[PDB]
């Protein structure tokens, strides 16, 4: 929102902020945004995506909201990550730890864009790499990766 007008662990992100690439809520899933079209109905931005999770396609078109006189916003949701440090790797997954010092023990790495063999050189060469993991009802998956400098 802004200063108040409005537009689960996500946050609002207006379209024209969104690329290839980012990750997105559609139809209440985690996706990787692969097409964004615009309905000949509605004029409205429509995005294809694909699940972090399950690999299935979805596609959701954008919400416009009016909250005052002359504002007029399209935006969709986007997912709200936490980062965590690597204690171990161990097999497609990682021991992490989480900012108050609890510790997963079996933490599952996506398979995309080469993460896994990114996080490892990275953790070879571990007290400045963090993962960004989201969580899907309870599990959660390690989607990105980022080095603190």
């Amino acid at each position: 929102g802004y200063y108040y007008h409005s537009f689960p662990n996500t946050v609002t992100i207006p379209c024209h902020h969104i690329r290839l690439g980012d990750f997105l809520m559609l139809q209440g899933r985690p996706c990787q945004v692969i097409r964004i079209s615009t309905s000949n109905a509605t004029g409205q931005y429509r995005y294809l995506g694909v699940d972090l999770f399950t690999k299935q396609l979805h596609e959701e078109s954008s919400f416009v909201s009016n909250p005052a006189p002359s504002v007029i916003v399209q935006t969709m949701l986007g997912p709200v990550f936490k980062q965590y440090r690597v204690l171990d790797m161990q097999g497609g997954h990682i021991v992490a730890m989480t900012e108050t010092g609890d510790v997963k023990q079996s933490l599952p790495v996506i398979d995309q864009s080469n993460l896994w063999s990114r996080l490892s050189t990275a953790f070879e060469s571990r007290g400045s790499v963090r993962v960004l993991v989201l969580n899907d009802s309870g599990r959660e998956l390690a989607v990105d990766m980022k080095v603190i400098h």
